């Protein structure tokens, strides 16, 4: 054997390690497929790819063209239909009538060897004939033959009669390949829709409780699924909704002793009340839980769950599993850290005295939720487990239950967060909260849209519990206008956490990007209907961001993404493309100047000409305006923080 | 079984084609191994590389570094020692007693649970012990544990036990590794220097006749050999020794028909009397050869025979194997095409008709050559006979003569470039000839050095037959002094053809890179005694540049390489080390005007300190000067086209 084929075809892309792990879309997604092809000598050669479904099936005809001048690079965009895991392969040929009509360009008006020239001509389309299946296809191909043949026609008008759109039609769909050439199969993993695509919100059940019963409970907080649901949003996220330890339970804005009222930090999982498979007595029972999903579910909005493979020192592992934890010579467990902040309330699991025992229970619990409705699981810090254990949980998970998500809240380096990903992980939190500046989000997003999309899937918060980034501090309420539109407009998936509608912005101190009275050690009661009454509330933005991805298939995808240079620092512009839909968006970074600037559009990569001028209208005001490739904006914080437009077609 | 091991050790390079085909190296050549190593939570890791030779010997211990914070990208170096097929694997662990130490660096001087904390280094150390192979090892880890142990010393003092120099020696040699994690194995093929250190000299035996017989013998040719061995090269590149056709033989100047006496090209091989096994008979005869051989490596010269595997139509294979040309519907056969360039002298070869007769009789000619001690071939056009007939024909030769070199004369496409050195050529011609400027050299010789050294090796001819660089014509002598210091020092591997000594330079018209008389046809006889007796030559500077490779082993490799800033655009700087020889050159790129320029060395990048003054010596004069950080340098053209200096220690 020999590692290259009769006509090379190499370093076939999108692959993932190597392709021992498969590259990710979802359903309806379209992407490319490239390599490198090209053959020895000057001859044409043409490229195809070769999409196949769980069952085998080869998809469309799908031809490939060079993607620029001189570098034998090939591509071609393919879509992902049903769910399982698929394959493709890139076919390479010998494009012979490509290049017999090259030279039959030249040498038939020069003059040169003519009679020789036509009647090589008529062998290629004679054995074009054959491999075309259809008999009407055929007859329009033995009609050039003949007319290459006849030599009464002069030179221009044989040649020309195999040259017609008619005929052009045929072999552009059934074209003659010479020593096609097949890489090897490259796998394909097809997730659900919402892998991709969905707005994500964040909350407390705890928190929406009552004048009497301040704890709120299941029953309670389902009353917040409506207003929930009428912003846009698609997944709850729930933060652990377990017992909660006592011993080293910590106190309001992270204090070492809890006071006899302090609730706690529900991340400190376990008591004698129960653990991971249990619910927090406060918050009602497993069948009041049951109630809020089905609730929930009604409202087209999924459930995700906390899932924290840590325990307080009250959990029951800690009695009935001591082999899952790191002992030092004196019997103690040291409490789990993540440099400079210590988890005095928690210990980390220990995974080389008993991995098998520990992946057992970890499936065990998560099927239990499962069950109860939840088929999508926020991991919290994935990066302090082992790679293996999650690999190994994943694919045991989705071996029976594909449909089931795992967002990895891996706030870490780049090399574990990436391989995170690529060992199955649907989604991935990222470093978007500290890309806040046009260079750093362009960077960035361009990273995040190129080669990573084809393992990572971005889950964009504008906040977290743990993250208020002084860019909210500083920068009020025009600069949670901006980070929603950003977030909203540049990932197919985007979230807040609970009070980012209201602008909370207070920090613990100068330089933390922890919150002053933080939720996470407080019942943290807010007086939604006041907000909305007196518009100190920024939902309607936020509703209005999720009808416009809603409405427009281009902001459902991430790959297709394109930026376009402004002439102010502060303006950053970009457009998505899906089908017919074409979004574009100019955001004003700045949230205390009023910035105007030209922005100078790139039309070629809109579908357009140079000197074109198409309407456009921006959804955020409904106000329409013409722009082409040079359009003067003004953009005043507080009024108007981006125009998000969509080309009128 | 999970695709990632417990500590993840990943993306392990160099790679050629995902694993598919080996990184090259040659005897004595040290390169880098690296690979993404890290872990879950915060404790250190630990890698080493095991490079295992053809029986499967192991190597010594290879500790990696981490090479950038915060990348968890991690390499060392190796060097390969016999020829053959070898193997490395990177090994990557939990580094506990590193871990242990940054932990008790901190909790010790704190008073945090210092008794608690120095029983777990007592006990890490006591674990390292029992490993360690050597008596006076072990019992200096155990004494470090009783003054952990020991509760009557203070703390600072019972750590600062197990800090010591003597004990970080024995730990770096024998350290404590857990959970060994073992990359899968990749391949290197290690060959003979040659493959990638050698000059190289071309020149045609026929232009080395005499007054009374002017078409040369290799007998006169011989004759030749010495001023060749006395310039220091170390191979001879023969064009085409075979009969050539007399059929559209082509006249001085490439005009196409030749006149009674023409003695045609080379490279249109085949007549009745013999075709590519075959001595053409105005050379001599196979025993003739034989004493040519015999009498080059009495000088230290191997042979390199030209490999065009194409045809003149009078080659006996015409008519004997019809099936190895294409033909147009009337039966002839399209003469060669390289556009514009026109072979109207020679046929190509077809390969979809008898691949297996073809490839048969190639490694048959081949191995002809072989018995009469032709260990190298410079393969001609490779680019227009198919990828995977070439992977095929050296696979087959290596098979049993593994110490053959192929050299890829592929002036061609990058991609096409590459995957020839990929599926086995040892060598590759270059861009080396076009790359003139100070940004052209530096940004070609940094890709030339980087990731491609794993699968190309590079021979650097500053001219060849073909090849007359307008930087030559235009600059004269002073630039024919530029081209040879720079190939020379820049590759391990260089070259010339005969009459770049005598700074011929004149083209065939303006805008040409052809010679004009061009020795392809015609006899080209040189006045060789007479040239060295007036010094219209720069044969002895030729001899100096081979000489100083000879002497510095830095000048015989190719992958360190780095390039220092300088204040003149025309002026540039670069050095190269290997072992403690360090070699610095500076060269002036204006033929036409002298040049002043101040050199800011990166003094870190030759294992100096920024303070630091380092005597060397220009080989080219003899001269010695102290150079620094910052240094002044005059260049005059004709007088001083370079300094080639080495650093005395
Ligand atoms: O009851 C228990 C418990 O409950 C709560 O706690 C829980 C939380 O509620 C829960 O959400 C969860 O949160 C924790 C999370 O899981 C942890 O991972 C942890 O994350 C935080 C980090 O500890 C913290 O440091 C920070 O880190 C982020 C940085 O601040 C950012 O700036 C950002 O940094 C990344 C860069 O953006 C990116 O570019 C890349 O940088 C690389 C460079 O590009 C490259 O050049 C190179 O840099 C070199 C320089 O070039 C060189 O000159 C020189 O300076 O070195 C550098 C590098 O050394 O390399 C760079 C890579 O290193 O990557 C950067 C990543 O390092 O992102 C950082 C990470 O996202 O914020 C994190 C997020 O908050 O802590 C979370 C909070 O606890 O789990 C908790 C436990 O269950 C309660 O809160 C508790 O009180 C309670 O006890
Ligand atoms: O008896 C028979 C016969 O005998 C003799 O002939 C024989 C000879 O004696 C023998 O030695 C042998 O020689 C021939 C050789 O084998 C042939 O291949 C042929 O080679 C010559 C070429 O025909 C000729 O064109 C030329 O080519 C070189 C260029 O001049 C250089 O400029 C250089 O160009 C390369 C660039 O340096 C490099 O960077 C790369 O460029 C790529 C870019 O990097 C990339 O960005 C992209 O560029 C885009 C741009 O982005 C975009 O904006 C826009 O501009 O488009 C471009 C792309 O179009 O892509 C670039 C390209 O992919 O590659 C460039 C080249 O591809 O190098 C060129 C090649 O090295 O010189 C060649 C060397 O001579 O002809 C030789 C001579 O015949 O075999 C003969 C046959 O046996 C007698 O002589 C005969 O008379 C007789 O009949
Ligand atoms: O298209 C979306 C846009 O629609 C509406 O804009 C309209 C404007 O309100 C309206 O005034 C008009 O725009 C005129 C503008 O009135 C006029 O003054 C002139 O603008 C000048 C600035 O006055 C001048 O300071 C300077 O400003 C920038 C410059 O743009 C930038 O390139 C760089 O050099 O820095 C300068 C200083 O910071 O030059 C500009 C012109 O380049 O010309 C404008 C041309 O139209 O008409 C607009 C509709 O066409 C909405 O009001 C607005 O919010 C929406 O963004
Ligand atoms: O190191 C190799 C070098 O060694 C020997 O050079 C020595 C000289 O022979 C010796 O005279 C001395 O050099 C003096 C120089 O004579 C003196 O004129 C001064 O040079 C000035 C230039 O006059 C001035 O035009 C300017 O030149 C450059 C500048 O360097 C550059 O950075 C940029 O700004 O462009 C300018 C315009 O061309 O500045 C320089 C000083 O920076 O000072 C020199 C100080 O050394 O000492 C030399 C070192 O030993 C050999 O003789 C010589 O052949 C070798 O090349």
């Amino acid at each position: 054997p020999t590692v290259v084929g009769r006509i090379p075809v190499l370093d076939v892309r999108p692959v993932v390690q190597r392709g021992r792990r498969p590259a990710k879309a979802v359903t309806g997604e379209s992407f490319e497929v490239s390599a490198t092809v090209f053959r020895e000598g000057h001859d044409a050669v043409g490229a195809n790819v070769v999409l196949r479904d769980p069952r085998g099936r080869p998809g469309p005809w799908t031809p490939m063209r060079e993607l620029a001048p001189g570098t034998d690079r090939w591509g071609a965009t393919v879509t992902a239909g049903e769910t399982g895991t698929w394959s493709y392969t890139v076919e390479a040929w010998g494009d012979p009538v490509t290049t017999w009509r090259h030279h039959a360009r030249i040498k038939i008006p020069a003059g040169l060897d003519t009679d020789l020239v036509l009647e090589e001509g008529a062998r290629l389309y004679e054995r074009a004939a054959a491999d075309v299946p259809g008999r009407e296809d055929r007859r329009e191909l033995l009609a050039a033959v003949d007319a290459l043949r006849d030599e009464s026609r002069p030179a221009a008008s044989r040649l020309a009669a195999a040259l017609t759109p008619q005929v052009d039609a045929v072999l552009a769909r059934h074209p003659l390949r010479d020593l096609v050439t097949s890489s090897d199969p490259l796998p394909l993993l097809v997730e659900r829709e919402r892998a991709l695509y969905g707005a994500w919100y964040e909350f407390f059940p705890r928190s929406e409780g009552t004048p009497h019963t301040p704890h709120g409970t299941f029953r309670t907080a389902a009353r917040r699924l409506p207003a929930i649901a009428a912003m846009g949003f698609d997944v709850v996220y729930l933060p652990p909704i377990h017992p909660i330890g006592t011993t080293h339970r910590k106190g309001r804005n992270n204090t070492l002793s809890a006071t006899g009222d302090d609730v706690g930090v529900p991340w400190a999982i376990g008591s004698p009340e129960g653990g991971h498979d249990s619910i927090h007595p406060a918050l009602g029972t497993l069948d009041d839980f049951d109630h809020f999903v089905t609730e929930a579910g009604k409202l087209g909005l999924e459930i995700a769950l906390d899932f924290a493979l840590q325990c307080s020192p009250d959990h029951p592992w800690v009695h009935k599993h001591p082999e899952w934890f790191h002992h030092r010579p004196d019997g103690t467990i040291a409490h789990a850290e993540n440099p400079p902040k210590k988890y005095q309330d928690i210990y980390p699991i220990a995974f080389d005295a008993d991995p098998d025992g520990l992946a057992t229970e970890t499936v065990r619990i998560l099927r239990h939720w499962m069950d109860h409705g939840v088929r999508i699981f926020r991991v919290d810090n994935p990066h302090t487990k082992p790679v293996a254990f999650w690999e190994r949980v994943i694919a045991d998970i989705n071996g029976t239950d594909p449909d089931v998500i795992f967002l990895a809240a891996a706030f870490t380096r780049p090399a574990m967060m990436a391989t995170l990903a690529q060992i199955g992980f649907q989604q991935s939190y990222t470093y978007f909260t500290w890309r806040n500046t046009k260079q750093e989000l362009t960077e960035y997003l361009t990273e995040l849209s190129g080669e990573a999309a084809s393992y990572m899937r971005p889950n964009f918060f504008a906040n977290t519990p743990d993250i208020l980034h002084a860019y909210l501090q500083h920068g009020g309420r025009p600069a949670f206008e901006v980070r929603a539109v950003l977030a909203a407009t540049l990932s197919p998936t985007w979230g807040i956490y609970s009070g980012y509608e209201l602008c909370e912005n207070t920090p613990l101190r100068e330089g933390s990007e922890e919150y002053l009275d933080s939720e996470k050690y407080q019942l943290k009661p807010r007086d939604w209907t006041r907000a909305a009454r007196e518009g100190t509330t920024i939902a309607p933005l936020v509703t209005r961001l999720n009808t416009i991805r809603r409405e427009n298939p281009a902001l459902r995808q991430l790959r297709d993404l394109h930026f376009h240079p402004t002439d102010k620092e502060e303006v950053i512009a970009y457009s998505k493309r899906q089908g017919s839909n074409t979004v574009l968006v100019v955001v004003n970074l700045d949230p205390r100047h009023t910035q105007e600037a030209t922005v100078s559009l790139d039309m070629p990569q809109l579908g357009l000409d140079w000197h074109e001028s198409v309407p456009v209208r921006d959804e955020l005001t409904g106000e329409t305006y013409h722009w082409g490739r040079a359009n003067y904006v003004r953009l005043e914080p507080g009024r108007t923080p981006a125009h998000v437009c969509t080309v009128l077609r």
